[PDB]
């Protein structure tokens, strides 16, 4: 599936978690725009 | 964490729940204002 907000949480930054990497979270409101 | 509509779920009126206090709860959507 897409990486998305719904599936995904938010906690902290990313400067305590050991290996991580960068990819985009596609928020579903910014194609809506309504 | 702050309470927000993401962490809570609504299922009728607050008359029939004993010991329930009021408090505000953060719509995430409202701060956009998409
Ligand atoms: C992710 O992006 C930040 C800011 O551009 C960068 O400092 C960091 O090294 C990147 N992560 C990786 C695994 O390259
Ligand atoms: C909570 O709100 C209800 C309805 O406005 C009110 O009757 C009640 O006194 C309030 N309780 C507190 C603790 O403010």
């Amino acid at each position: 599936q897409i990486i998305t907000t719904d599936n995904t949480f938010v906690s902290g930054n990313c400067d305590v978690v050991i290996g991580i990497v960068n990819n985009t979270v596609y928020d579903p409101l910014q194609p809506e725009l309504d």
